[PDB]
């Protein structure tokens, strides 16, 4: 069946085709949804995967049953028989990379996918070598503001004893500080990691913005710690355009978003080490890091310096204080110049992406609970974007936290 | 199945574990391979569909009553069979009906408010017989729902379906709506989501004020006839002219809303019967108001008016002079409502209500089905709770449906 997409504002339809594709698992069934669910190999499973995979490679640059395209199939089952595996050729690393942004449902830029800086850290041997890799990564990607959308790739799992993993979730965040008095320093969401880099040798300067150290595991080995160099960390400091009075609030954050914890998948092959980076939509910094209660919380004290009586929650203070705390965000990223995007330019951005999708792709997988922005959802176009929800591979996954694996 | 499924709610790790999504009945539009979440929308029964479908309420509702399995029990499930075999169908007592329709409420997994789901005056209408008294029927629901503005929930059920070509409807999508008019230029006037709709009205006889707010009349179907205009007496219409604490103007905006939201389009099934027009009602939460009905581009639009008089930068986005407006717009139509003691919910207190009555329903009733695509205020999500609570989404009955609207499927006389 072929399936139609209604957008409610423009009342445009779209029809999805590219759905029966889709080989994974959503986690939904025929009686039960679960569309807010955050979280729902061998010779013999690897073969048709890497034979699925190469198929369309070769599908899209048009050259399907093509002599290239035999050869690699020949390649690549002589390789699994006698080493259980087999190797991506280069070109074929940069699609699937691509690919799998692309997939990713749960992602608002995808517009950018095919912009995207893949760098090979196939070669890499120890956590000294990841260190280097994410440096030089980190340094291209921020570009002194200008920054550009890149994923480093490291070598792909064999047997999960010798695994490669990024252990910080993101390659910058700041360190959260359990205190005596119940309260806590910094961000809360990394107490427990934090509390894992102090107790592997890590000296924290107690602060509120401590950059984290990078925790790199390398073929499966114990992870080590490597401070990332303060030049390459980009911070904005955060001020308000009418509110002068908003820099006294103390508030920066790091300019690059970049996830490190997510697994990529390319025809059956695992690479738990993909840290990727793009720039960041507005809101993430100022709706859900700064005011989150399992945040940085920032709301309350924000509301007191605007004055707004905050007896009653119908005063909407809450949401006021929002507002003004996600202005100031975007106007010191931009006064700094640093990329960022705000979220109507970004859901715009999505819908037109969304267009082209389905123009020349014949779908668009979709995360209707990711993509609309946590704040100001029914003003946004993707509020009234009707989207499918299907997996399609090349793509991100999740993966079990590595200190809840991992044996010293 | 799985037989035990956990949610989780980020902001505060309480994990939930649901049982009740095996008594599961409907289809969800998802499968294994797609899912259809962020959907919107994703002759009659016969003998055999119906027996098992009336026993499985009737046992539900003896089990509520803890007489399950009792001599009234059998003898109320003899009573319908034989009276499916003999007539094809079976009329509810009254118990059952108001059981019935609470516990569609209490399934609506789009329905936020569903604290109150056990508190619903039910109007048994199902002696109904003509356009007339469906208009009678419907106007004692307004005023007592209205209640001077202290508003209660009710809803009004008129005669189940029997062989579809004489189902009652009515046709207004809700009771109370303001009209929209095209315009030859390409402008809408009122509200313009309503245009198709009050030509209608119009066609079949309304002469239009053709004005901003004007009420539209209820369009009635009975017994599967041509369906009959009526007005709703205006002093019965509760209206709330929009102010603002704060900026004198926004009174200037000439902007009102109606107190009373009532849906009268959806289908009410109990045990396999149908109720085309169950016209139900309950109070007001802002952001449907403040955001949609006044901000959605298809509709009101006052973003930009609203913009102009605060005075913000207008020409970048990245000032998010449409945010801001959108709070303030808000910050009226919570103050005008409470102002002039007419019910009324902000976003924040309603989804907190709403977590501690799902938590309370996980605990008695071993889940709570909830969509949170429709759960999730329009506006501030992430600093409500439920943006940040998992949900599982199931159909249980009885329900709520969507059905087609009645222009499209009536056969005219
Ligand atoms: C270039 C500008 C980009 C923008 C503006 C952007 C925007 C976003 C936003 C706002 C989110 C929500 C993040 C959250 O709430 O945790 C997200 C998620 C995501 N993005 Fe992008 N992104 C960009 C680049 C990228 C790139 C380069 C990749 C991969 C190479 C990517 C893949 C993903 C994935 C897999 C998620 C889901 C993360 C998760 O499941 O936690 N994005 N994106
Ligand atoms: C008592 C106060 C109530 C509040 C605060 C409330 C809140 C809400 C809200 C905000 C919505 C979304 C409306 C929209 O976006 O169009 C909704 C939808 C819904 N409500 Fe409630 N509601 C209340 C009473 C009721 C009652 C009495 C019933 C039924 C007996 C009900 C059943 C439903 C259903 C079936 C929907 C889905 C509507 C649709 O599919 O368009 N609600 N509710
Ligand atoms: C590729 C990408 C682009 C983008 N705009 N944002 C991201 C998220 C990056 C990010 C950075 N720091 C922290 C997080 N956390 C916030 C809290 N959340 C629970 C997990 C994600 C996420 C990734
Ligand atoms: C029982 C009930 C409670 C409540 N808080 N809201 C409602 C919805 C009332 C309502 C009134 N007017 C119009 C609508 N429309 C808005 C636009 N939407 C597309 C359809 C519903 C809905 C019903
Ligand atoms: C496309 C999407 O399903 C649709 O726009 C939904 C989003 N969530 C909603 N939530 C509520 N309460 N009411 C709505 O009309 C909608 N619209
Ligand atoms: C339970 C629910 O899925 C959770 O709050 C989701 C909702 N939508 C989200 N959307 C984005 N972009 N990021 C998130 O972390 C979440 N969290
Ligand atoms: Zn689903």
């Amino acid at each position: 069946r072929f399936l139609k997409v209604k957008n409610w504002e423009t009342e445009v339809v779209l029809t999805d085709t590219l759905h029966l594709k889709s080989t994974l698992e959503t986690g939904c069934t025929e009686y039960i949804c679960m569309g807010s669910i955050m979280h729902p190999a061998t010779k013999d499973q690897l073969f048709p995967l890497a034979k699925e995979f190469i198929d369309q490679y070769y599908s899209s640059i048009k050259r399907f049953g093509s002599k290239a395209h035999m050869e690699r199939l020949e390649e690549v089952n002589k390789e699994i028989d006698t080493t259980s595996t087999y190797q991506l050729k280069d070109t074929e690393l940069i699609y699937g990379a691509k690919h799998a942004w692309r997939n990713a449902s749960r992602c608002v830029g995808r517009i950018q996918w095919s912009k995207l800086q893949v760098f090979d850290a196939r070669d890499c041997t120890t956590a000294h070598g990841m260190f280097n890799y994410i440096c030089n990564h980190v340094k291209y990607a921020t570009n002194k503001g200008n920054l550009r959308s890149a994923i480093t790739i490291f070598p792909q799992r064999t047997d999960g004893k010798h695994d490669f993993r990024v252990w910080n979730s993101q390659l910058i965040r700041y360190a959260g500080y359990k205190q005596p008095d119940g309260s806590t320093l910094g961000d809360p969401a990394n107490v427990q990691f934090t509390e894992i880099c102090i107790q592997q040798g890590w000296k924290p300067p107690r602060g509120r913005f401590d950059v984290l150290p990078l925790l790199l595991q390398a073929n499966g080995n114990d992870p080590e710690l490597f401070q990332i160099p303060p030049e390459l960390v980009l911070e904005v400091p955060i001020r308000h355009p009418k509110f002068e009075w908003f820099k006294d609030l103390g508030l920066k954050w790091y300019g690059l978003p970049a996830v490190s914890n997510m697994l990529l998948e390319i025809g059956g092959l695992e690479f738990s080490a993909c840290p990727f980076s793009g720039w960041y939509m507005g809101t993430e910094i100022g709706v859900r890091d700064y005011c989150d209660n399992s945040r940085y919380n920032i709301l309350e004290e924000v509301a007191k310096k605007m004055n707004l009586d905050m007896r009653k929650t119908s005063s909407l203070w809450k949401d006021q204080a929002l507002v003004e705390i996600n202005i100031a965000v975007l106007y010191s990223f931009q006064s700094d110049k640093v990329t960022i995007v705000d979220h109507h330019s970004a859901t715009e951005s999505f819908i037109k992406h969304m267009e082209n999708e389905y123009r020349c792709r014949g779908g668009c997988p979709a995360d209707w609970v990711w993509i609309v922005p946590p704040m100001s959802g029914s003003i946004t176009p993707v509020f009234h974007q009707e989207m499918l929800n299907y997996r399609l591979t090349p793509s991100f996954e999740y993966q079990p936290d590595p200190w809840n694996t991992h044996v010293w």
